[PDB]
């Protein structure tokens, strides 16, 4: 019986283009009259609330919190927490959301793989990797394009991004796409975007085709 | 106030080059005339209980159940659990510790990627990237070696086994081992065995050099 | 009339995944009234020991003694012997069970070779072979599998563990996969994995392709 | 107390240029005043048995059997033992050495496989292997040349030879050279043969070079 407090990862911000910290509860279950505020220490109200979830019944509650808000104003770094107030828990908890201070803005150095030589002698899959490193800022988000159209996440998965060991200030993180060799051996851009905030553009990327990889 | 169940992981027992299983605490902080002991529901003991690793860093009291297991008999099935004899938790915490069958058998399909030419031009780091494929359990130990001589944990970090984007049983992990540009451009070979006990082999590898990498 | 002993060698514990321990009759005709058993220098017999054979279609008994042991505790090492009680040899026979701790702890330097052209000229056959070299203790179970099956001992077939000549504390082995030119053409993958107990995986494997080498 | 028989093998044929049948103790501690005549109920052959090499350095004689005779007369199949007459062992024993007359003929399949081409990596060890395969007498005698001079037996290792796996009928040999990867990489050719009975050459050959192998 815990709210469980989800910051806002740069995945789920460039996911739905705008920044999103909640307090969705997981292990809450089944207590009607569900009364959850969103108050800081102070008493403030809600910066446009919006998109209102509904509560799925299965063993847990959906507490909506997500809101739109104005990424400078996130950059600004402003304290709020996700006060309860439900009957089950009357206490406050203090959920303090915001990015990590005293962090050195420092881009993702993407470094885009093509497959090696081991695909090429199975043609079962191309596995290729738009493997990023070296940012400090923890949370990244690894999107692909064919061409300029975007694809899903039902042929790639972004890693999470677990820290470099060189470099304990800077982190990296890992993603991939699996398809068949064939399309990859039309020569068709596989174009890795990468959305960070420590990037001057925010959103840089690297395209691998049958010979940009060698 | 609970104690945890840590099983037997695959990397540690590759790690310790044995099965090692423990009923180890993670919530019990100060409590003295601590009393455990590995007795089952059919009631037998295990062979020697030993090797307490005395208390934590933090002030929170660790006691470990430390035995001597075969692989074999913990790969056939065994049902061992930890009772909890311990005066603050005279009530035996029910721990079924045992080597989940469910999975089937798939091998790592391995495809050791070399970094990208961008990689090369940076002249900074050079990631060479383990991206193994394919294995429907999911826990693997991927360590890497120069030319047969393991490398620290602090060089190499593998990625927590996920599953594949296009299989769902089929897991894969990610271990990436960052090093200097000049230490991958001197030709040096790179090595990493995926430890996996669905292998008939238990231990597979793939190697990358600059001849193969295309 | 003698009782030979039967140490577990690494090639038969990577066989049948597990160290097992017998002493097992070879020069023991037909003699019946068998009653095994097995005292130590203490008071401690053995885990589990089943599955008796009786007789086999030549003239000479066959008594196992096969048993479950740890390898942990093989490792380390513990004394345990097989007494002999029977009609005809009375007696008891010390048999000192137990790897020689006396040894380098030095890892297979494995090298995979491809076949030479000479071997394509006569389109007969195209035997692959698995170079190990200098590894210290005695025993290794090098088997092969192409793609990533393994294949049956009647297609691959392993040296015996003979002295390396540089080192003389090092020993050697030398296994050959002899499969049809024609399935070695295709494009067929062939890997090689190297049990053996000074390994920091205890398994090392190597691979070649046609376009591996040159 | 033993005597034990030993057959001159191939090895001694490409060795000494003879064969050399033998009757050797090797169990035989200390046993002074040996009276052994190399006598058979039937007496065919016997030739010379002039030479004794004195005692081993260790805890046991040495009362060497050797005899160089005919090697058509030794090829013909013709029978010969070693009765001891000794007072320590006054019943004589089986010492019954003869080659295997009828035995199919198959000229050696012999390969020159240079070393992997990561050694140009390694740079501690290049083991070239001169893999032979498919020789229907048991044993062959694989020796290496310096440019055709022959190595010594400490620097290269001769493999037992086993059956070949495709035929019970054929065996097949190795033998290894542990060179230095520089002076490998000079053009150096690194030549080996093997020795066989059934050819009417009875020597084969191949060389390797950077070249040479593709």
């Amino acid at each position: 019986i815990r709210v469980f407090a989800i910051p806002p990862s740069f995945a789920s911000i460039f996911l739905t283009k705008s920044t999103k910290l909640t307090c969705l509860v997981t292990d809450l279950t089944t207590y009607d009259s569900v009364t959850i505020s969103w108050t800081r220490q102070n008493g403030e109200a809600v910066k446009t609330h919006t998109n209102i979830s509904e509560s799925h019944p299965n063993a847990t509650f959906s507490a909506v919190g997500e809101a739109s808000i104005c990424e400078d104003d996130w950059n600004s770094g402003e304290r709020f927490t996700c006060t309860v107030t439900h009957t089950d828990l009357p206490s406050p908890l203090k959920q303090t959301i915001s990015r990590p201070k005293g962090v050195a803005l420092h881009r993702p150095d993407v470094y885009l793989l093509p497959p090696a030589r081991e695909q090429l002698n199975l043609r079962e899959s191309a596995t290729i990797t738009c493997l990023v490193t070296g940012f400090s800022p923890a949370d990244v988000f690894v999107q692909w394009m064919q061409r300029g159209q975007p694809l899903s996440p039902e042929k790639y998965v972004t890693s999470a991004p677990m820290p470099e060991p060189q470099a304990p200030g800077r982190y990296f993180a890992h993603s991939i796409l699996t398809v068949s060799e064939e399309e990859w051996n039309t020569g068709e851009t596989y174009t890795c975007v990468v959305a960070h905030e420590a990037l001057p553009n925010r959103v840089t990327e690297r395209t691998v085709d049958k010979s940009t990889g060698k």
